[PDB]
């Protein structure tokens, strides 16, 4: 066929369908799948993630997804009405420093923000924290020094999807309610799509953006078990919270990334409601539901360091996701050894950011162009990317475990702290070095790792050596 | 009619429908159970865990706790007969048989110290087997050190059980003796919200919080029958990260404005974790933040640092229906009434049932319960000086249980300045009535308004009954 | 006589000393005090040349607060002079006076946000309009401190030129000084000034002796009100001054080193703060609490001890907890019950009072000397100190409404310097019932006079029979002057 | 006469010379030492007559410590003679040796279940096994105690007859008592001891004099071992003394009150632990910091006075905040190496040593000063203390696993005892990454010796030039005894 179909019904899949389904009228595009958010650039920015190239290269793709977003919006909205609600929900980010945190992560972090800022020629203004809008934070939690980003916002991802779901059909696109099992290909080729309900879907293009299951699907291709990288579940616990008096602040409120990519923000919303976010921890198995440890954390950080007010609110819904974590920390986006065969995920933090741009690098790709420049490294089917030393590796690690006491915030005495950085080296080099002689995790999945039943530690042993095998 | 499908409506329903089988008893209620207590109760089958010092102080108090021991004796045949309208696959209602009472430091010595000597007096003088254990014999807890008990206490046969499958037993049991379930609600003494109109010659009101509402719109009644606020309740049930629970309840005395803290055992691999409560003079159906946290805060330190990985299932809010003057409304009227049962109707339904079928059918019911009549002059079962020292301690408990961390001058400035606006509040409220500690904090924080109300309120009730 | 007495033996008595010796070499100039400085400011001292880093945004509010701040200002400029005229009359093994020339002042959230965010301004404001040299650097760049990251400064401002001497050094440098001018030090204590015919005759002393003088000069700390007010008419004319209670400490550092500037935060809840002044030879002084006192005290509370140290080792350097403990140091800083000080004359001819300076008066001692050395010689010394005059009604620099916004924020700061944690409702609830309690004392104490929230504090916690004695001062004032 | 030299002047040094001097008519006897009692651990000491009250899980699992606990029941019979025939050779204004009878064991939250739970079973079986008299009261049943309700007791037990002294005061009465008795203080310290031809010829003192004897006792508290090991081959015969380096205060109370009894709790992270002895006065005793270190410490670190006055204030009585702070004294604790006392003969004929005893040597001094005298006389003292005599092989008390289970959890107790707030993950993350270092250095150091936790946790944190100089040390010993 020159039929396309979109494994997925996120907002990649439905961002990827709404373009192929608005770009090739004549081809029929079939979209597979049953029934805050930040546009995080420069909040997303760390010391660590831009002293490697590859994340760099991430940053750079984040600054051009964010040039999209406001013709995007409008493109989407335009298919809808007034009562549809509005996609954005704030067009402006504060950047927050206080001191419930790691100096090692907080401080690097603010410093890394402004210097990116100023390198990208961004709008943005260091302010007095008096001028913040809204916040009413505990004193001993209170920022002392405050960053204005212009145009990097936040969306509501409800009306995003109500949105992206309006425009697919308006474009022609066509809603099949149901799973993919299988993608079926022979002689180097896709055929299409096997479905939970037995049928059978023909297709010239099969698009993969099922979040943490498109590894595992492409990966049942001969030699792909290998050669696609694995994708965990980045498990992400947020809240809706009716406010005590129905305000809410004028832009995103948020701090830095903190320890293993967990973070504090609140997107405002329409209607009196506030999201609060977000947890993250890597599991090497999917959960469905938030531990007490994810929302007693989620909740004490907001009601101290943004607004007091929120501990008198209603709790209206905790929210459980999974981030898409790849196990090398980089994105799959791109074509791979079969023809029309496509991945976009392992987007981890920012896929719904980086989704205009994803779905108009692939559709390029799909009409035998070249798609947006530097995603290359971040092709599906690769030997696993390292993007920092081991030494790097260990160095963050040490600090993000560090960061877990300091963002409690913890009380002790004063030599614990340096007796646990001491403490910590030693078991962390020795997992590192029995994992790969090659391959080192990222800090966010060697914790997890760390903390693992021996088997499962064995499994990625002998994981990272079959990868080994297979590239080299 | 019975209006109201709480555990008070359907035990009444059952009790009637049962001993009844020639008159057609009929319960409004929807399954939604808004603002509902009991599908939000754990729930303790509590007696001996709920003694205080400040209640045993009390003659209604040391009257409400007899009607509970009197209560617990009733639980093994109700629950027989209840089982016995289901199959084994309708699961089982009573979850544990034992409770053991922990003692920590994560709270005031002025409650909770008093009150360990309270049910370790009130359970020697009632001849109910118990023991002081060892804190190492008891099972499966793992607190965190700073947090842990000291001392503990095993009281045999009180227990609890699954508020759900009691919910579902009831029912079926209710259908199974001819009872009819209408899923309407009254909306006027039965006038329902369908714009329907029930004929019926007698109608019992258990409606939890709303009861009082509902009668009180009858001539000269807004007077007569003490008002019903909602005590807003917030529980929790958790997957435990290895499916383990104990084998008993495990729960502290009663804490700051009848709040505590408790583990009851569920099937499954779920834990119930309760449970706070805050008097609104308005009613909530959802959970505070500053709940949620309390709550889970208190069981992964004081119980078990293993919920701390648990799974959140569910956050559940109910209403204990709170009676302005402390006590419950059980019995006749000038139409009979069940409710202001606060933190303990689930446990009192079987005796509270059989007394008012006892009273329908001209008999004198249960002996004790005549001062808990619904048609009164509010009960002042304490000193207003006994109240104020109460309503400060209790006050001053919502830091200890925190735990707070504070300079040592600050508790002594806190408990001196607090005393004065509460003298003042007390005094401006009425000169014969005063609210208890848990009802005087809501109302010392309410608007000038919800305040002038109150004071009107207690002005006509004064004018009604002297 | 035309025979000088000083009372008083701390860095005004001896700054003074040394200033009347040095310009009339024909008198006898005699200075009384102990070696023992019982309750002694000075010695307790650091001590910070304190003049932008003192500033407070309640301060400046105020035109007697702006009025003290200038001269704080005019201060700084004599030190350099002062300290070469002092070591002039030592040798290099007396040791040096200057211990630092500049200071850091870092902003944490171990406190409130309405005292330490508005003073920091403040400061900042006072430097800009002053055209003062200073710097806001990078917190990375300040050399030597080791926070706890959760106590840590994010803001930090650099101040050229504003720095610390050794307060025994001073002392000693002051009375060899003293010395060379033709001084003579007489190691007791005044028990009484005589004066008849409005004039000064001169001092009975605690041996039984007596001095006769033509001038007499009290620079006797808290003591000094005390002193004068036994004379006719002075007790309801003289401000009273109260203690400071301060306390402060010396560490041996765990390797002997230490920050080349001062390091301090803005003042704290009822003039408390937190600072780390150099001292040479492997030695830090910090400081220090304060805590008025209606009767002396001279010995550190475990509450005191306590809270500076916490502060010091979060805030400024976690190697100070495993750092030696030399001395625990206890000084009564002056407090005048009107919040402003008493220097220059009195009715009585020959009588001159230098006290009541608190926190500033060894940094303000040249300024202050010269200014009651011009006085005594027929000038009129500095401009904008003769509002200072020991001999007045009590000052009201402050509306009471005013005072007791103050005195509630600096009682909720007590809360967020420890820094506590509590239920979030708990700080609003406790605001709001301090508010009526501070009100009502305020009403009872006086219909005209309120005393600063350093004071009230105090009062509010004393016996109810100081607080009636407090009653019956003011409106014995109040009849006084009115 | 034929002369004795007592080398050092705390309770033991002391408390020989008194009995010496009492019993041998036919020797003089000269005990050196001076006022300032450098180090000394006597004047440091509340002092608790701890012999239940130091009852541990731990020390009672060994045989060892079951014998150095049967002496201390053994030495409690001895105080009030002992007492009586000391205050006998003064008057009324001498003041009173005993401050307290009784004692009360507190049990809080504020510390680790596997010292504090474990620790009060071991005390209340050990009473119970004694036959002591006892009785777990109501905690509402102690008198005077306040504490701060987040760190208030829920279990308290009386123990009759275990008292307290005043340090003070009984030195004066053992000084008083030894000049009575004929004795001669002598205010040197030792720099050396003369031996040759295998026997004591005297002592060389600091000012460059030679004292002869024909029989010296070392009690020199922790200098003891480093005094003796200057002589041939006893280097590594005579087990090494370290510092245990103590801080406690003396505190003038709000109200000059006191409580009647001992207040305490059982020993608590590497032997540290927090009691209340009363002092006449209205002064209290509040103690006490235990730190092994390598070399001498004479002054309290910030840590030490932050973290003993905070545990007083919270656990025993708030009050204490706002009382006055008179006097903080350190002194060492001799700690012995192997765990266990150095009591009595050496391979030097007219050498004896009295030392070792960390927590109780004043407690036990009665009993071991009359053993070491019976020794010096022919007898045979008190039987059980032979086990303890100074020179032998380093005694293993303790298996190598018992010692890394026992460090591990007392360095947990240290966040317990502060009392930490921590992420509830964080406490069994770092139990887990506790067990490898510390068996890998116990492992390191010897393949036949493992230090006591207490010296273990020391060598841990100390230099690696400080670990070898052990490593060397315990290689050394084995070689001489193996
Ligand atoms: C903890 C602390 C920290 C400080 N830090 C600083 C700082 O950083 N910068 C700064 O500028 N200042 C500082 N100060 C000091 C402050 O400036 C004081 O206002 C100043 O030292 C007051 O000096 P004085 O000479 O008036 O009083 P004191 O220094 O108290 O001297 C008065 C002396 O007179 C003696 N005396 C009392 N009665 C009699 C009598 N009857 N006869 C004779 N003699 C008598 C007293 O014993 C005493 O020695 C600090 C003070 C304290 C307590
Ligand atoms: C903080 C603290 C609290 C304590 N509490 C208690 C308690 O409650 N109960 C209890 O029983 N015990 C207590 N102790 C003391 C403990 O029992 C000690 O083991 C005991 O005091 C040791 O006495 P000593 O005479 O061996 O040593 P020390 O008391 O140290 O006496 C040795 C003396 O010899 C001197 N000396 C050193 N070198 C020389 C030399 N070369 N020549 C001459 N003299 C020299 C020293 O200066 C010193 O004065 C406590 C100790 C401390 C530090
Ligand atoms: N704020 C970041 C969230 C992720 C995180 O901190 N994970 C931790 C770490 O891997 C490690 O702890 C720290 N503090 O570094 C580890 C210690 O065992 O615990 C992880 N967190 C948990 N992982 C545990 C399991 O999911 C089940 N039980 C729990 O309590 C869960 N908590």
């Amino acid at each position: 066929q020159t039929d396309v179909i979109v494994v997925g019904n996120g907002v990649l899949g439905l961002s990827v369908g709404v373009e192929i389904a608005r770009t090739r009228p004549d081809v029929r595009v079939t979209l597979l799948g049953k029934p805050g958010a930040m546009l995080g650039a420069f909040g997303e920015v760390t010391a660590h993630a831009l002293a490697s190239e590859h994340g760099r290269k991430k940053h750079a793709l984040a600054v051009q997804a964010q040039r999209l977003w406001p013709e995007w919006i409008e493109s989407l909205e335009a298919t809808g009405t007034a009562a549809d609600g509005r996609i954005k929900t704030a067009d402006d980010t504060v950047v927050l420093l206080n001191t419930v945190g790691h100096s090692a992560l907080d401080d690097a972090n603010f410093a890394a923000v402004l210097t990116a800022l100023k390198e990208a020629n961004a709008p943005h203004e260091e302010i007095a924290v008096e001028s913040v809008d809204w916040i009413d934070p505990d004193p001993n939690s209170r920022p002392l020094r405050a960053l204005h980003i212009e145009g990097e916002g936040s969306v509501d991802s409800g009306i995003l999807l109500a949105a992206l779901e309006r425009s697919f059909l308006q474009a022609g696109g066509r809603l099949h309610p149901v799973d993919a099992t299988e993608i079926r290909a022979s002689h180097g080729r896709v055929e299409g799509v096997v479905t939970d309900d037995g049928d059978f879907l023909p297709a010239g293009h099969v698009v993969v953006a099922a979040g943490a299951r498109s590894q595992r699907l492409v990966a049942a291709l001969p030699g792909l078990a290998h050669r696609i990288p694995r994708i965990y579940d980045g498990v992400g616990v947020s809240a809706l919270v009716d406010t005590w008096d129905g305000s809410g602040p004028a832009t995103v409120l948020r701090t830095s990334n903190r320890a293993f990519a967990c973070g504090l923000h609140l997107v405002p919303r329409a209607g009196g409601s506030v999201y609060i976010g977000a947890t993250n921890a890597v599991c090497l198995e999917p959960r469905g539901a938030a531990s007490i440890e994810e929302t007693v954390f989620l909740f004490n950080c907001a009601t101290h360091q943004l607004h007091r007010g929120l501990n008198g609110s209603e709790l209206r819904k905790v929210q459980v996701g999974s981030r898409p974590a790849p196990i090398d920390g980089f994105p799959l986006i791109g074509g791979t050894s079969v023809e029309g065969l496509w991945m976009l995920s392992g987007t981890y933090r920012d896929g719904l950011h980086m989704s205009p741009l994803l779905a108009r690098h692939v559709v390029s790709l799909m009409d035998g162009g070249t798609g947006v420049d530097g995603l290359r490294e971040f092709r599906p089917e690769r030997d696993l990317i390292s993007a920092w030393s081991r030494e790097e590796i260990l160095d963050d690690v040490v600090r993000h475990t560090m960061a877990t006491g300091y963002e409690f915030p913890w009380r002790l005495p004063l030599e614990w702290p340096h007796m646990m950085e001491t403490f910590l080296q030693g078991p962390f080099a020795e997992l590192a070095d029995r994992l790969s002689d090659t391959y080192t995790p990222p800090a966010d999945l060697m914790t997890a790792i760390m903390f693992s039943e021996r088997e499962q530690q064995d499994e990625l042993i002998a994981y990272y050596a079959d990868v080994h095998r297979e590239w080299h």
